[PDB]
């Protein structure tokens, strides 16, 4: 049962909605997850944030489909790969697992996945005692990377 955030450019939030809702319901439906669009924190932004929630299955299905919709409408192309960054906030005990010692962990991800991955340093964990690792890639990238450091998570529980 995850929660990320999908970071998509601001002009497709049309799209990913669609006319009276249809789309995005039709997008849930489809992949069985909570998928609620974020109001902006500000006037003139760049991205909107989608959020989804849902287990891995879901995640997946629910991911796919909003990269796939950005490349059908258009926002890339025509041979451009969809890059999104993606947002997963984790146990602030377990960032510095994510990272490994010399940064060799998340080096390593990114060497195997291809995605961009980024723990910002020393950031403020929420309410959760959660901070954020960054996912900037493909589809297929980011959900690779995603599933990895999920796998890392499951570790440290030891």
């Amino acid at each position: 049962q995850e929660m990320v955030q999908v970071f998509i450019p601001a002009q497709a939030v049309g799209a990913i909605i669609g006319k009276k809702g249809q789309h995005i319901k039709q997008l849930s439906r489809f992949a069985s997850a909570s998928i609620k669009i974020a109001p902006p924190e500000t006037p003139d932004s760049k991205v909107r944030m989608v959020i989804i929630t849902g287990p891995p299955e879901a995640q997946f299905k629910a991911q796919g489909r909003i990269y796939g919709k950005l490349k059908e409408e258009n926002f890339f192309g025509p041979k451009e790969e969809v890059k999104l960054e993606t947002h997963i906030r984790v146990p602030a005990s377990a960032a510095g697992r994510v990272i490994g010692k010399g940064g060799k962990t998340v080096n390593e991800l990114q060497n195997l996945t291809a995605a961009e991955v980024v723990v910002p340093r020393d950031q403020t964990p929420d309410e959760n005692d959660q901070v954020i690792v960054k996912i900037i890639g493909h589809f297929y990238a980011s959900q690779m990377a995603q599933r990895k450091i999920r796998d890392i998570l499951a570790q440290v529980k030891q």
